[PDB]
């Protein structure tokens, strides 16, 4: 009917799979022509990642339904397995019970597949099933089951070379009809009485129920999944580029394998592993209705256009693991960055010790480059507790607030710290703020902690170690208060003069254009989307913290030393475009009046200050 | 007939059209199934750009043939024109005179089209013509020809709304048998006596050729040429997404046109242009049979493969121009730059008055980012004499020598200066180099000039004026010799102590690891490709240029000072693994041996040095 709403099922388990299903879905969608409907069996972490990802793509004619695996985990718990994927591999057979009875046919695909062609043609194979051919599989393209690869090998019984369950084409309705659960269960225990465990997890069990009843299978043509292993024989299963339709990269080495034409296959792989998904995307009604009233005649309307724009967010790109402590007083950094500021990560990785978040902002190709880089550095790899929240590129402006609030919402500790990637904290600051949070006891009251700012110009500076050493180095003064020659009010209002002699934190009121760096509990407000780029950005958040009656505490025994960095493009554009400035000022008026409306008299002070200045 | 052949013809003229032709070509190829054969009616400049572009793509099943336009410019010169394209617009009318009778039918697309579907489908309409209908066309979507858009409008006579020449589908074989040449010439002569000149150039005349014989034309489907302008009713001519196959941009605004659903058109415009064209590759056999015997087990397999590679080069990305001078001594810088370091491009431009030829290294998607940036900054626009040679990304290493060579060969003056964009010359270095070239009289001999290298470690410094002031800052301790803390041997042989008191140029011999910056004639040897990446990318060229009996001169009254910069991944990979260092060393002995072999005893000198060290 040209629109049958093709149905798919994918097993996701672990962060690696969570991030490989992205590539598989890219491959399927690239050649799509009719509506799709996925069905991802996911654990909690994969559930969150993929929920956010798909809810952010805004794909058309595509739907996503997530099925819990924790409840269905026990079903196969009695089947020992040895596959590197884990116990989640076997579960690809319980789909009949898990999926709804109202569905008929699903292309069960493993994560690593990649389709070079539309899945419509593969779906078409559902018009060639005859007799009691209810499953759909392909002949194995290896010698694993033949029992001749090496001496003393005892593969589980199978028909000829065996089959690889990379792609399965099912008739759910039928399997439900003829009592599918019990016979495969019976075969399962029947084939486990003699030996220890399976060798390929689900792939093994299916082969059993393939061998015992050979009238269910349907020997699809070999070129539906060109299995590539260390002993591949796909050369006879393809002749040219056009014939290939689908690939399976079954190897622990993955991309390090060697073949006669591995170059072309790898090039194709990178074609879609690097394709700009933000282009494939062609909640919706409200979004479009907001887009309706939008006017193109405003000075900086584009700020309004970008205020509510939705960007593809792929949360937790790389592995992440964290065990919360009993104290319940942890802190985690957050920061935006792009290419120009990557190098600082190592430095920050050499500074922090606890978890940090990061709203890393790159295109797809730069995202893969970062993947390689983070897979290279030993310091990054050894650090488990560093999240990597990716927000892909789109539009022209820089949605910095979007990046920082995306990093805000997803944190695994109660309190948090706001900064930028440039700043480099102390050594041991993690324990310092641990003790400080414990002592000031913010678990009850409402307070903010500020770490003062600075800036130096000695690239090869020895890392200071003690407050008294900073006193000596300021008496000599090699580095100065951050932005001491452009924006004195940025951090001068901290009144550094009294900082020196202090031994305990001191409170400070608000001042014109006061934009410190704060530590605060998670409840602190998100940023205002109206402002994208550089300029008058943090001070909005500061205004909200202040107007919520947050007392500003400045920590005595900490500080930050800006590591010099090259100028970026946002600052140059801000300093060059006057229209940017005037529309920023009108946005200032708008924000101030909205603040007044939402709180009332208390917010008038800012206005009065603007009237006084 | 199952990939019989697809033929196409494109008119190219002026620098502003090469980019358009490349985007159109990638758009067409994105949906290809059959082999393709392009005929580019091109001028000298377009010929020069596109020859190398297509010779470097290495696309399969594609043949490119260039037809000169300078010889055939006069054929239509007698026909006045007012279209923004110019005289070349009429060139679409005399293809039969150009294209040999060996061909019978060929599409003709203006450079701005962007097919959204396979061109084979369009080619299919060459079996649906009846009798004598040779020329195929589509209806104009405007009301220009109807003479009702505005008062006092007198467009050339036409049938109905008129037809647009955006896409032409010819049947040349009949069009020659009809004596088309005399017919259109007479029609034009008749239609030029009364009015002043043509309005739409070729589209203004073809329509008349239709009217005077209404039964030639084939009225194609309207949804082929969806012209987008200020007076379009295409919403009637297009219904859905599947109702779109080929788009045109018929307004000087181009990117700044407005429509009801323009969002999808903009998406369809960025969908192909954004594509990384290096993934479309699915003089050649030589490359294959060198790649054949690259031992995978060899420690330099990746290096060996990389060196022979060919990269997509798009010479003269932006407008270029140069008025030759009678001095015949002009110099032109060269540099290798990437986007992680693009920021200081203006920096070099403020310090150069004469022509300079860069060599960027960009990603297509972000190549357009660079296009926008260059079109924004007024400093670059003010200067017409700057080249921009983009060699797109490919692979993992950094073929810097490729960038340098691409900038070497294509230079409009006989003399050149080699440096890096990460450096910076004095004010007036161009004039001083001119004087030195005309004075030392290098017009005959094989000598080179060297400009000394320093470095600074503070972002914000004033720009010196004279040599005395330079040495003043130097002795203040704010400046040092370039690489005076890691690689001292790079520039030490210049023994700046001697230069300080210098008043006339002085010669020097070679020293260990001596890597100056040279000003040289254009015959100096190409950079050795065997070394790729960062590190020992230049001293090899120096030892190549020294063994060849080139004397060295160090200019007394010139300098050039380094501006601090952050690191990149190339240095990280240079310090990452020992295998890279081992392969580097292997390439080292190979270079020594081969340079000896080609020159012999003279080489032993360098060898002896490495024996001593
Ligand atoms: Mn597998
Ligand atoms: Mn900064
Ligand atoms: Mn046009
Ligand atoms: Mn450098």
């Amino acid at each position: 009917e040209k629109c049958e709403t093709i149905h798919v099922a994918i097993v996701c388990a672990g962060y690696n799979a969570s991030r490989d299903v992205v590539t598989l879905v890219k491959s399927v969608l690239f050649h799509r022509r009719n509506p799709l409907h996925f069905h991802l069996i996911a654990d909690s972490i994969a559930e969150q990642i993929l929920a956010t990802l798909f809810q952010t793509w805004m794909v058309p004619a595509v739907r996503v339904d997530f099925y819990n695996a924790d409840e269905l985990k026990s079903e196969v718990s009695w089947i020992p397995n040895k596959h590197y994927s884990g116990i989640y591999g076997l579960m690809k057979l319980v789909l009949t019970k898990t999926l709804p009875a109202n569905l008929e046919r699903v292309i069960v695909l493993d994560t690593d597949i990649t389709f070079a062609t539309d899945i419509a043609e593969l779906w078409a194979v559902f018009h060639k099933f005859k007799g009691q051919q209810v499953l759909g599989l392909v002949e194995n393209q290896s010698d694993w089951y033949l029992g001749n690869l090496w001496k003393n090998h005892r593969p589980w019984p199978a028909l000829g070379r065996g089959y690889n369950t990379g792609v399965i084409l099912l008739l759910l309705d039928k399997l439900r009809k003829m009592k599918w659960e019990q016979m495969w269960r019976l075969t399962a225990e029947r084939e486990l009485m003699g030996m220890l465990s399976t060798s390929l997890a689900d792939q093994d069990i299916f082969n059993a129920v393939i061998k015992q009843n050979p009238f269910l299978v349907y020997q699809l043509p070999c070129f539906w999944n060109v299995q590539l292993s260390d002993h591949t024989r796909s050369e006879q299963c393809y002749r040219d580029v056009s014939d290939l339709k689908v690939i399976h990269w079954n190897s622990p080495k993955k991309l390090r394998v060697k073949n006669k034409h591995v170059e072309f296959f790898r090039n194709l792989y990178l074609t879609f592993l690097e394709y700009d998904g933000n282009l494939l995307r062609r909640n919706s009604e409200n979004l479009q209705k907001q887009l309706s009233e939008l006017d193109e005649d405003d000075l900086c309307y584009e700020f309004r256009r970008e205020r509510f724009t939705v960007h593809r967010t792929h949360l937790y790109f790389l592995h992440y693991e964290y065990e919360p402590a009993a104290d319940s007083t942890d802190v985690t950094l957050v920061a935006q960055l792009s290419m120009d500021r990557l190098q600082m990560l190592e430095a920050i990785c050499k500074h922090w010790e606890g978890p940090i978040s990061l709203a890393l902002y790159l295109s797809d190709a730069e995202a893969q480059q970062f993947l390689r880089y983070a897979q290279g550095s030993e310091v990054l790899m050894s650090r488990h507790n560093v999240g990597y929240h990716i927000v892909y590129k789109e539009g022209q402006f820089y949605p910095v607030n979007l990046l920082r609030n995306v990093a805000m919402k997803h944190i695994s500790t109660p309190y948090m710290f706001l900064s930028d990637i440039d700043f480099l904290p102390m050594y041991g600051l993690y324990e310092y703020l641990r003790k400080s949070v414990i002592q000031l006891d913010l678990a009850n009251t409402k307070k903010a902690m500020i770490v003062p700012a600075f800036e130096t110009l000695r690239y090869r500076l020895s890392f200071p170690k003690s407050k008294a050493e900073l006193l000596s180095m300021l008496d000599m003064g090699t580095l100065f208060t951050f932005r001491y020659h452009v924006w004195t009010k940025g951090h001068a209002p901290t009144n550094f003069a009294k900082w020196r002699t202090a031994t305990t934190p001191y409170r400070v009121e608000w001042e014109a254009d006061f934009e410190p760096y704060v530590v605060v509990r998670r409840d602190c407000p998100e940023y205002d989307r109206r402002f994208v780029g550089f300029g008058w950005n943090k001070v909005a958040h500061i205004m909200e913290l202040d107007v919520q009656e947050y007392e500003f505490i400045v920590l005595p025994n900490a500080y930050m030393i800006h590591m010099p960095h090259a100028p970026s493009f946002d600052i140059t554009k801000f300093r060059s475009n006057k229209q940017y400035r005037i529309c920023l000022k009108t946005l200032k008026e708008e924000f101030q009046q909205d603040m007044s409306r939402r709180y009332g008299f208390a917010a008038l002070k800012y206005l009065t200050a603007e009237n006084n200045s």
